[PDB]
């Protein structure tokens, strides 16, 4: 068969680090979430905790 719907995520968990430190920098980052785009900024703490603690693949 084959996977079917995929969200795709090409970023580096440090930025999303960098993005909770300072907000303002990016405005207009996104992410998919679960089936869904969502603006990093529009997340609760504990609802970004979830997001950076997900599996990030790597090269390789």
């Amino acid at each position: 068969e084959g996977g079917q719907h995929l969200n795709v995520n090409v970023l580096r968990r440090e930025t999303l680090e960098d993005a909770v430190k300072h907000p303002e920098k990016y405005p207009q980052l996104t992410i998919r979430v679960s089936g869904y785009a969502v603006r990093f900024n529009s997340l609760t703490p504990e609802q970004q905790r979830d997001v950076i603690a997900r599996t990030f693949t790597e090269s390789l």
